[PDB]
């Protein structure tokens, strides 16, 4: 007998205790969520005309050797006939843009490099790149990173956005060597970020019709909520226990080295935990003499983020495309604005209407989560329509409206924070702690990254025994 049990039923607790399950001699396992349903931030909302709407992640990308372990996955799951690819024909795959200077500018595709907002070159930009010093510290800021081998115009306008994008976080905080690891060795490595770019994966149905059609992304008919659907299912199918509603109030070791999860009025034995909540919660679930570790997960922080899904009836967009960014120095509340009929027209309902999704954050939201400003929905409403009517000429008003502030939702990989990771894995093993870490809060965001930890955790808990 062996037990291991899982926290938190996201797409990384989900991801872990499913390669658990699936192991030939699998032991006993019990994934403990605190809330009413698994997923996570991967929700998909049905609406009353039939549409869906995303209230997080709403595509994966199959590039990679992540995506392609993504897709194994989603075949496993027999998914296969709900996925709904954006295929390399489309302009929500070749389009992307940038909202500067009270315009939309599409951001250089190929080698077509002459392009507004920016001055000059983005040859030239490139080209003092290639002889551009290498950074001697461990670690920097994208901003101090982008600017010094890039140029100014390309820190504030591209690498700004770019991080409000992917971690809707400011690049003046975060940081290079965890947000953009490819960039960083590049410049580490090859001592030229393009240079070494230039010098440089699982397989199944699925991936290999991904390349011949060269999909950008793919979600799922139903909403992306089907995937931690699927996985749940087999979970519960496979034996496993999942106890929803239950938040872990507490973890302590005891006789014969067995974690003690504690819940609300009830409690559970483990050989091996394999934590997939945000660090910062793990940080206080963790015993007096794990102090050091707790103090090293307390250090990551994450940041919020409020999602209106906005549906207009008879109205169209200015340009074709993936969606939008918004520089910080355009709208620090407004990070960006997706097309979402455009990458999906399937999911626009009946009648059809369409449907895009502001996401809102920046220091506009949080200099007021820190302040005693009331987060009404009515504020966040407001907020997204005025930038959709001025960013897109869409006056009419919303004929659907969905309002979602999610919490810190996204860990925010700052200065130092490989150290933070170091330090916490260092402990663990010299503690001989039976406690494995996975989630965003630690090698990546993405849901690719994240199914990724899950199924590293899973095997280095199989492992031992
Ligand atoms: C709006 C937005 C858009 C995004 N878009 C994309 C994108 O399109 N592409 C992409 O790749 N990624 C995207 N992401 C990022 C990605 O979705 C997340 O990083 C990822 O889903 C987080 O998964 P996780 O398992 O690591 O954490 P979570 O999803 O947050 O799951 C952790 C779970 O642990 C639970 N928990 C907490 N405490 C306890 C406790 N004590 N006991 C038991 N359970 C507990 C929580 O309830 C939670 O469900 C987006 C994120 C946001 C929110
Ligand atoms: O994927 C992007 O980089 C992209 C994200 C957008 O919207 C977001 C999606 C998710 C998040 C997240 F993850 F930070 F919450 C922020 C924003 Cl602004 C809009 C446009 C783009 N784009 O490339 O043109």
């Amino acid at each position: 007998g062996r037990t291991v049990v899982v926290l938190g039923g996201g797409i990384s607790g989900l991801a872990a205790s499913y390669h658990l399950s699936r192991a030939p001699c699998p032991p006993k396992v019990v994934l403990v969520e605190s809330s009413e349903r698994l997923g996570g931030w991967i929700r998909s909302v049905r609406g009353p005309n039939g549409a869906i709407f995303e209230l997080g992640p709403r595509g994966i990308r199959p590039a990679g050797a992540l995506g392609a372990r993504t897709l194994l996955l989603v075949s496993e799951l027999g998914l296969d006939s709900e996925v709904l690819p954006v295929r390399g024909d489309h302009p929500a795959a070749q389009n992307r843009f940038l909202y500067v200077g009270g315009a939309l500018h599409a951001l250089p595709t190929g080698l077509r490099g002459p392009s507004p907002p920016f001055s000059k070159p983005l040859f030239w930009a490139g080209l003092r790149e290639l002889t551009k010093p290498r950074g001697k510290e461990p670690d920097e800021t994208v901003h101090s990173f982008a600017q010094r081998r890039l140029g100014p115009e390309v820190a504030s306008l591209a690498m700004d956005s770019l991080c409000r994008g992917v971690f809707a976080g400011n690049s003046r905080e975060l940081s290079i060597r965890s947000c953009f690891p490819s960039l960083f060795q590049a410049e580490q490595t090859h001592r030229s970020i393009l240079l070494g770019l230039l010098l440089g994966q699982p397989d199944s149905a699925l991936i290999r019709q991904a390349l011949a059609e060269r999909w950008s992304q793919w979600s799922l008919r139903g909403g992306l909520e089907m995937l931690p659907q699927a996985l749940e299912t087999h979970l519960t199918s496979r034996g496993v226990s999942v106890l929803r509603g239950q938040p872990v109030c507490g973890l302590s070791l005891q006789a014969e080295g067995r974690w003690k999860v504690s819940l609300r009025d009830s409690s559970l034995e483990a050989d091996h935990v394999i934590s997939a909540i945000p660090a910062s919660v793990l940080s206080e679930l963790l015993p007096a003499e794990a102090a050091p570790l707790a103090r090293a997960l307390s250090a990551i922080t994450a940041v919020s983020v409020a999602v209106v899904n906005l549906q207009y009836q008879g109205a169209h967009l200015p340009v074709q495309g993936f969606g939008h960014l918004v520089p910080s120095s355009e709208d620090p509340g407004v990070l960006g604005i997706v097309y979402d009929s455009v990458a999906f027209p399937e999911q626009d309902g009946s009648p059809p209407g369409l449907r895009v999704t502001v996401m809102l954050g920046g220091s506009w939201l949080q200099t007021l989560e820190a302040s005693g400003c009331v987060l009404s929905q009515e504020l966040f409403q407001q907020r997204a329509q005025e930038a959709a009517a001025t960013q897109l000429g869409l006056k009419e008003m919303p004929s659907h409206c969905l309002v979602h502030l999610h919490k810190n939702c996204i860990p925010q990989y700052t200065l130092g924070h490989w150290q933070k990771l170091e330090s916490a894995r260092q402990f663990l093993t010299a503690h001989r702690l039976p406690l494995t870490l996975a989630g965003a809060s630690y090698e990546g965001v993405a849901v690719n990254d994240c199914i990724e930890s899950g199924r590293q955790a899973a095997v280095s808990v199989l492992g031992t025994e």
